[PDB]
C-alpha cells in the first residue's frame, strides 16, 4: 500500500520523520524546541509576535512539510492558550498564520495541530538498533514538563503500530474473495483478529506512562481546538489569509484511521443513519491526511467482506469474521474505561457534557457489536 502512504511496520504513522528543518526556518525550530519554559515566562507570545513572515518554498520533500506542520501546529496551540488559564488569543499573527495556512492548504490538512502531526510525525527511535517500544522511543515536542505528552502521544502511536500487523493483511482479504479462495480468507480474517487482540494489550500501557490529573488539567487544554468552544465562540482569525475567523476541532486520537479502517473492512456502517456519531466520524476524515482519506475510500469501494461471508453458509468463516468484530468491540469497550479514568473522574474532582460524550462512544461501540453474526 505504497501509493496510500501505509507502511508495513508502522502503518498510518510516518515511517521515520525528520528531527530538524532546513536552516532558513531556524526561527521556527527554536520556539517549538523550547516551548515548556517559553510558556512559563510571558516570552512565547512576544517571541511569536516579533518574527519573520517566512515562505514555505524551501520545504522540499514530504517529511520536511510534515515537521513544518508539527512545529507550526505545536507553536499555534501554545500561542492561543498561553499558560492555559483562560488567557487566550482571538487572532493569530500573519507572520506565522500565512505560512501555516499555505503549508496546511498544501498537505490538504487544516491549519491546526491534528493527530497526524502530534502522534504520527511527533516521534523518533533513541537507539535505531533496538525495536519500537516506549523504552526506546521519545516524542519530538511537548507543551510543558509533567503534561504527560510523551505517554499519551507514544502509547497512541504504539497502538497505530500494533494495527499495522492487521492493516497489511487487508489486500489478502480482497485477493482471496475475488479468487474464491475460502481457506486463504479464513486465515487472513483469523490473522487480523489475532493482531487486533495484541493491540488491546498495547492499550494497557497508558496506565503505566500517563497520569489522569496531569493529562486532564494540562495537555488536554493545548490539544483543545476552536469548534463550538465558548472561549473562542466565533473561532480564530488567521490574519491576512482568511477575511473572518474559522472553526477547527482539536487534536484528538479520534482523528485516527486505525478504528475507522476496520469498521469499513468488516462492513460496520458507522457513518450511516445520519446521527451525531456518524456525522462526527465523517467530519474527522478532514483532519486525516489526504492519502489515508483515499485509503478508507478504496476499502469502501471494494466488495463487502460481510455480505460475502454471510452467503457461503460457512461457520468457520463467520467465527473468523466475528473474532475481528469482537476484537474491535473489546478495544472500544476498554477505551470507555480509559475515558472514565482520564476525563470523567478528573472533571468531577476540580472546581450533562461528560454524560453524552459517553453516549457518543457507547453508540459507536454498540453499532460495532450489532455487526456480530452469531452463526445466523
Ligand atoms: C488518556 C487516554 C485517552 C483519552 C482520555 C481519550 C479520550 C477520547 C475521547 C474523549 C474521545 C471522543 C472523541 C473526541 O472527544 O474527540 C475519543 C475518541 C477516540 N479515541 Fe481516544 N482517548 C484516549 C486514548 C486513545 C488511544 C490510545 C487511542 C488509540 C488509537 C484512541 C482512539 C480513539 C478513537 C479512534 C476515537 C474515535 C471514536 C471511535 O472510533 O471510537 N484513544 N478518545
Ligand atoms: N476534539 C476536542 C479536544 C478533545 C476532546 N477530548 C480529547 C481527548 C484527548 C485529546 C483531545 C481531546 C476539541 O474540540 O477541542
Amino acid at each position: 500500500s505504497k501509493e496510500y502512504h501505509i507502511d508495513e511496520e508502522v502503518g498510518f504513522a510516518l515511517p521515520n520523520p525528520q528531527e530538524n528543518l532546513p536552516d532558513f526556518y531556524n526561527d521556527w525550530m527554536f520556539i517549538a524546541k523550547h516551548l515548556p519554559d517559553l510558556i512559563e515566562s510571558g516570552q512565547l507570545r512576544e517571541r511569536v509576535e516579533k518574527l519573520n513572515m517566512l515562505s514555505i518554498d524551501h520545504l522540499t520533500d514530504h517529511k520536511s512539510q510534515r515537521l513544518a506542520r508539527l512545529v507550526l501546529g505545536c507553536i499555534t496551540m501554545a500561542y492561543v492558550w498561553g499558560k492555559g488559564h483562560g488567557d487566550v488569543r482571538k487572532v493569530l499573527p500573519r507572520n506565522i498564520a500565512v505560512p501555516y495556512c499555505q503549508l496546511s492548504k498544501k498537505l490538504e490538512l487544516p491549519p491546526i495541530l491534528v493527530y497526524a502531526d502530534c502522534v504520527l510525525a511527533n516521534w523518533k527511535k533513541k537507539d535505531p538498533n533496538k525495536p519500537l517500544t516506549y523504552e526506546n522511543m521519545d516524542v519530538l515536542f511537548s507543551f510543558r514538563d509533567g503534561d504527560c505528552s510523551k505517554g499519551f502521544f507514544l502509547v497512541s502511536l504504539l497502538v497505530e503500530i500494533a494495527a499495522a500487523s492487521a492493516i497489511k493483511v487487508i489486500p489478502t482479504v480482497f485477493k482471496a474473495m475475488q479468487m474464491q479462495e475460502r481457506d486463504t480468507l479464513l486465515k487472513a480474517l483469523l490473522e487480523i483478529a489475532s493482531c487486533l487482540e495484541k493491540a488491546l494489550q498495547v492499550f494497557h500501557q497508558i496506565h503505566d506512562h500517563v497520569n489522569p490529573k496531569a493529562f486532564f488539567s494540562v495537555l488536554r487544554i493545548y490539544l483543545s481546538g476552536w469548534k463550538g468552544n465558548p472561549q473562542l465562540s466565533d473561532g480564530l482569525v488567521y490574519e491576512g489569509f482568511w477575511e473572518d475567523p474559522k472553526e477547527f476541532a482539536g487534536g484528538s486520537a479520534g482523528q485516527s484511521s486505525v478504528f475507522q479502517c476496520f469498521d469499513v473492512l468488516l462492513g460496520i456502517q458507522q457513518t450511516a443513519g445520519g446521527g451525531h456519531a456518524a456525522q462526527f466520524l465523517q467530519d474527522m476524515r478532514r483532519y486525516m491526511p489526504p492519502a489515508h482519506r483515499n485509503f478508507l475510500c478504496s476499502l469502501e469501494s471494494n466488495p463487502s467482506v460481510r455480505e460475502f461471508v454471510l452467503s457461503k453458509g460457512d461457520a468457520g468463516l463467520r467465527e473468523a469474521y466475528d473474532a475481528c468484530v469482537k476484537a474491535l468491540v473489546s478495544l472500544r469497550s476498554y477505551h470507555l474505561q480509559i475515558v472514565t479514568k482520564y476525563i470523567l473522574i478528573p472533571a468531577s474532582q476540580q472546581p450533562t457534557g461528560g454524560t453524552d460524550l459517553m453516549n457518543f462512544l457507547k453508540t459507536v461501540r454498540s453499532t460495532t457489536e450489532k455487526s456480530l453474526l452469531k452463526e445466523g
